[PDB]
C-alpha cells in the first residue's frame, strides 16, 4: 500500500531506534505498525518469524466468531474439562473444572482477556487443532502463521525453532483484517471481538505503558514464554484519531529463565507511537 512521503523517513529514523533497543536487550525485536488514517507505516524485522506464544488465540476466536455466524449458538455451548487438562496460567477455567464447564463465549472472554491456557486449548480443540487454524490463517491472506503445538508447549519459544511462529507484519495485517474490516467478521462479531480485547488485563506493562497521555484504549492480544518472550499485538484508539495498528514481538534472550521482557516491549511501542504521531 502506498504510504505519505514523511512515513518513509520516519520509518528509517524508527529503524535506527529499534535498532538500539534491539542490540541493549540481549534478543531479537519485531514490529510492525500502522496509522490507519494515512498509511504511515513502520516496520523493523516484520517478515521475520517469531514465537507467537498464546497470540495464537486472536486467530482461533476469529475463527469461531466467523462460525457462529452460521451455527447459531455456537457461542452458548458447554465445554467440559478435568483438572489434568487445566495448563499452567490458566486463572479463570481452574475453576470450572468437573461438572460445571465453561461456554465457547466464556472460554473465548477468559482467553482474551487473562491470557487463560487452558482456555485457548480448549477452544483450540473445538475448531479443529492447529492444522484447521493454519487453514483459517491462509484463507484470510496469512502465509506466515505456523501453528504446530498448544500450551504450554507453544511458549517454549526456543532460539531457532520455526515452529509455532508467525511475524509481525502478518499479524499486524490479520488484526487490521479481523477488527477493521468487513471481510472476514460481521459487524456485530467484530465488536465482540475488540470489546474482548479492550478489556484484556494481561497488557499493562507493554503496549498500554507506553501510550503519551491520558484519553487512549488498547485493545491487544499478548503472549509469553520462555527466552524472555513477550509479544503484544493490538488495535490502539487515541484521542480524536483512527486507529493504530501496532505488532511487537520480541524474543531469544538466554537462558530459558529468562522472564517475557516487557520492558523492551513498552520502549518497542514508545519508538512506534512516537513515530506515529
Amino acid at each position: 500500500r502506498a504510504q505519505p512521503a514523511s512515513s518513509v523517513s520516519i520509518n528509517l529514523a524508527a529503524r535506527e531506534r529499534f535498532e538500539q533497543l534491539e542490540a541493549s536487550s540481549g534478543g531479537r525485536l519485531g514490529v510492525a505498525a500502522l496509522r490507519t488514517a494515512d498509511g504511515s507505516y513502520v516496520g523493523y524485522r516484520e517478515s521475520e518469524r517469531f514465537p507467537m506464544c498464546s497470540t495464537f488465540k486472536l486467530l482461533a476466536v476469529a475463527l469461531i466468531l466467523k462460525r457462529s455466524m452460521a451455527e447459531r449458538g455456537l457461542l452458548e455451548e458447554r465445554i467440559r474439562y478435568g483438572d489434568a487438562q487445566v495448563v499452567a496460567h490458566s486463572p479463570v477455567t481452574k475453576r470450572h473444572a468437573g461438572g460445571e464447564g465453561m461456554t465457547v463465549g466464556e472460554l473465548s472472554a477468559a482467553a482474551l482477556q487473562h491470557s487463560d491456557n487452558t482456555a485457548a486449548n480448549l477452544l483450540l480443540t473445538s475448531l479443529g487443532g492447529p492444522e484447521v487454524l493454519n487453514q483459517f490463517a491462509l484463507s484470510i491472506g496469512d502465509t506466515w502463521f505456523d501453528l504446530v503445538r498448544n500450551e504450554p508447549e507453544v511458549n517454549a519459544s526456543v532460539p531457532g525453532d520455526m515452529r509455532d511462529t508467525t511475524s509481525p507484519r502478518a499479524m499486524l495485517l490479520d488484526v487490521q483484517k479481523l477488527l477493521l474490516a468487513d471481510d472476514v467478521l460481521g459487524a456485530r462479531e467484530r465488536e465482540q471481538l475488540k470489546a474482548w480485547m479492550l478489556g484484556n488485563t494481561t497488557g499493562a506493562t507493554r503496549i498500554r505503558a507506553a501510550v503519551p497521555a491520558a484519553g487512549w484504549l488498547v485493545a491487544d492480544n499478548t503472549g509469553s514464554g520462555d527466552y524472555g518472550t513477550a509479544n503484544d499485538v493490538a488495535v490502539v484508539y487515541p484521542p480524536s484519531s483512527a486507529p493504530l495498528v501496532v505488532a511487537i514481538y520480541f524474543t531469544g534472550v538466554t537462558p530459558k529463565e529468562t522472564p517475557p521482557q516487557d520492558a523492551i516491549v513498552d520502549e518497542a511501542a514508545r519508538i512506534v507511537f512516537d513515530a506515529l504521531r
